[PDB]
């Protein structure tokens, strides 16, 4: 009666339990799609892009993970019809790349928004980005149907197991789908953290000059000395202002005290100006806390960026690196262990798709309360 498998030919039940992570991925992104849909605040362009990413990652857990689970259930013997594997593999390359490409764009956008925060029809650009991202991924995926259709031996080999059999594609696909985006995310990340640290140093330097000039005002006795030190603060305040409205307004109201004290410093006596430097001391200490919460925001952003980039490396690097070694190293490297590692590094890349939502909820207050409400509402 032929050679059957399903629904009881399962050879590995311990692997079945791994469904747990699958259930987390599908729902994890659904909550994001809910947040961007229900919440009025999350109708921002960048959030629509996170939704697109969520669509990519959700489809990974929806269409790629379950079929890889069946593959493990039957000890890597394809139980489904033959035509359904090249379909599976192509989807694997598609959504996985879409996930990567999306992540790369997020890095780029975050750099621009950090460099020149003056940015705010605004949706047409986001639509343009989503389209381009999905267009590139499709390009990376179309070789699968092409190669598979023009030769059956290249998708599954022993009339049993289904695995890529074209080393040229593996090299190219890996190089263009991961290593080029990786290079962009490396340089991008480095520039972003550089800009961030430079902005922090600027605020700290402006605050130091505001203190040092006050000390030397209380110190010396020359009316022109008070004039010089008292004028250098006016610039240090105007420069720190352009670097939360109560803070810039604090620099604006203390500037007025620098005007009064500077008027009484040239035509008046040094003692009265030094007495005005006291009122300046108090107006500075009034906002010393708002200065600390500003620099704290700087260090917070630095940590979040370092996390997301680190996670991306830890997740996708093992697969693609070993994938490269498995093709271009056909002798020196151990091949049996290579397959043993790749089998796990594949699902590590999968887990990244489920980590992305869990990442953008741990740090955003709106997503935290949005998730905490979607889980308890139903
Ligand atoms: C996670 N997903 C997995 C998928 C894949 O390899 N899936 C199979 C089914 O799993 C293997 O790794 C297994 C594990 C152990 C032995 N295996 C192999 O030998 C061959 C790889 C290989 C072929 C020839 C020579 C050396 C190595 N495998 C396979 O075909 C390809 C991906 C990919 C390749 C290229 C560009 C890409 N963009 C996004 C992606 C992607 C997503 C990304």
């Amino acid at each position: 009666g032929g050679r059957f498998k399903f629904p009881d030919g399962v050879q590995n039940w311990p692997a079945l339990s791994i469904v747990i992570i699958i259930i987390m991925t599908i729902g994890g992104n659904i909550l994001v799609i809910m947040a961007v849909s229900m919440e009025k605040k999350l109708h921002n362009a960048t959030n629509y892009f996170l939704m697109s990413l969520a669509i990519a990652d959700m489809l990974v857990g929806l269409l790629v993970m379950p079929l890889s689970l069946l593959a493990i259930l039957y000890d890597y013997v394809w139980p489904l019809p033959r035509y359904l594997c090249p379909v599976w593999i192509s989807l694997d390359v598609l959504f996985s790349t879409a996930s990567i490409m999306h992540l790369c764009a997020i890095s780029l956008d975050r750099y621009v928004a950090i460099r020149n925060p003056i940015e705010h029809n605004s949706r047409t650009k986001a639509i343009m980005k989503i389209a381009i991202v999905w267009a590139i991924s499709i390009g990376v995926s179309v070789p699968i149907p092409v190669i598979g259709l023009r030769d059956e031996e290249k998708v599954f080999v022993n009339n049993t197991t289904c695995v890529l059999n074209d080393p040229n594609f593996v090299l190219i696909g890996s190089f263009v789908a991961f290593f080029i985006p990786l290079t962009i995310m490396v340089i991008t990340y480095c520039l972003t953290i550089y800009v961030l640290r430079r902005q922090a140093a600027d605020l700290e330097d402006n605050w130091e000059t505001l203190n040092d000039n006050l000390k030397v005002i209380e110190k010396a006795d020359n009316a022109a000395q008070v004039k010089d030190a008292l004028t250098k603060m006016r610039a240090a305040a105007l420069d720190a202002q352009k670097a939360m409205k109560d803070f810039r307004h604090g620099f604006d109201i203390l500037v007025g005290q620098i005007d009064d004290a500077l008027k009484l410093a040239n035509e008046g006596k040094v003692k009265e100006a030094q007495a005005a430097a006291e009122q300046l001391k108090t107006t500075r200490n009034a906002y010393i806390q708002k200065y600390l919460q500003a620099i704290n925001n700087e260090r917070k952003a630095s940590k979040v960026l370092g996390i997301v980039f680190f996670v991306f490396l830890i997740m996708w690097c093992p697969f693609f690196i070993t994938n490269i070694l498995s093709v271009l190293c056909e002798k020196s490297c151990n091949q049996k262990l290579m397959e043993k590692l790749l089998n796990v590094f594949v699902w590590i890349g999968y887990v990244n798709s489920g980590i992305n939502p869990l990442v953008y909820t741990l740090f955003n207050k709106i997503y935290r309360r949005a998730f905490s409400n979607y889980l308890r509402c139903n």
